[PDB]
């Protein structure tokens, strides 16, 4: 049995993929940090983090080490994965493993020095990298080794990648920064300007699951729920109707640089490559993709055939675990 594990490091959530065991670990990309005289010391890490916050004062910060898509505290980053990592750690398993990182596109050759050193740290013999978007491409079935072009959409919690393969390359790529986050703060900035109400993370990720929408009902409000947060002026907790018609109108900024960003990448495209893509479907994927309405959003705007991937949070985990059973293929990573 191996200890080989291939890891998606997201913004908003940490997966691995264990060789031989499929998808052992799904935990959220947070860090606690108490602070004491000064100083912060990691308390919590993962599920364990995000549900002691939640029970929340005073001390238990929440830190995201990753965020937008890029790399924001270093030290936090550096044990953040070396938790996971030994968490996952088989002691009936081979020798310090072999680790498949998934960054994002636009990643830089310091962050990936410092992805690779975070796992080694952590007991790796050898690390490779694989660039998100042809990780998303793999886990969700894409051809991407026919001369056909593809293309994939990625919406994660900080960043949407966006890109076009064809012949085991990536021909077109570029990343934005928006994502489920962005939808989030579109959420509960909306609630603090029209209904006057302080929402939280929590709040706000209900809501976005359970009216969000990229597109209005066609009626004039349609379903609508109670929410909880409390008044900004007067302290008091109150609770306010929502309708998706509001949702929609509070997403359809970030929906709509989403959506942006789609026709940006086919503007960029080759027209015969586009042409592929036109038969086949856009294929979206990352937890974003969840969004209701928002693959319809991009076939009106487009005019292309839009999918959504099956298990869209778990793509990019399965892509890296895909390549990590292949050893061949592995090969061709840790040679970057
Ligand atoms: N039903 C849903 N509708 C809308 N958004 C959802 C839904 N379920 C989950 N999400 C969002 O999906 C996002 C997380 O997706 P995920 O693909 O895990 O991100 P990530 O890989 O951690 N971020 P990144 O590093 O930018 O790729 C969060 O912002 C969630 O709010
Ligand atoms: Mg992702």
């Amino acid at each position: 049995i191996s200890n080989d594990i291939a890891i998606d490091l997201g913004t908003a959530n940490t997966l691995i993929y264990q060789k031989g065991k499929g998808i052992v670990l799904n935990e959220p990309s947070v860090v606690a940090l108490r602070n004491v005289g000064g100083r912060k010391v990691v308390h919590a890490v993962g599920i364990e983090a995000k549900q002691m916050l939640g029970r929340t004062p005073g001390h238990m910060e929440a830190i995201r080490p990753m965020r937008d898509g890029v790399i924001a505290d270093f030290e936090v980053a550096e044990e953040m994965i070396k938790y996971f990592i030994r968490k996952v750690h088989n002691r009936k398993g081979s020798g310090n493993p072999k680790v498949i990182v998934c960054v994002p596109s636009g990643a830089t050759a310091v962050e990936r020095r410092a992805i690779n050193d975070s796992c080694l740290n952590a007991g790796a013999r050898r690390v490779g990298l694989i660039d998100e978007p042809m990780a998303a491409a793999i886990g969700a079935g894409l051809p991407i080794h026919e001369p056909t072009g593809s293309m994939v959409v990625d919406i994660g919690g900080g960043t949407t990648e966006v890109a076009v393969l064809s012949l085991s390359g990536i021909v077109y790529s570029r990343s934005v920064r928006v994502g489920g986050d962005k939808m989030d703060e579109a959420i509960i900035s909306y609630m603090r300007r029209h209904h006057n109400l302080l929402i939280g993370e929590t709040t706000a990720e209900r809501i976005k699951k359970e009216i969000g929408t990229a597109r209005a009902p066609a009626d004039g409000e349609g379903l609508s729920i109670d929410v909880k947060g409390r008044d900004l002026m007067q302290g008091v907790p109150r609770e306010v109707r929502i309708s998706e018609k509001q949702a929609a109108d509070a997403l359809a900024e970030p929906v709509g640089q989403i959506v942006e960003a789609v026709k940006v990448a086919l503007e960029a495209t080759p027209p015969e490559l586009a042409d592929d893509i036109a038969d086949k479907g856009i294929m979206l994927t990352g937890g974003g993709a969840l969004l209701r309405g928002l693959d319809a959003e991009i076939r009106d705007h487009t005019g292309l055939p839009v999918t959504v991937a099956d298990d869209p949070l778990s793509c990019v985990a399965l892509g890296c675990g895909k390549v990590l059973e292949h050893p061949k293929w592995m090969k061709g990573v840790l040679e970057s």
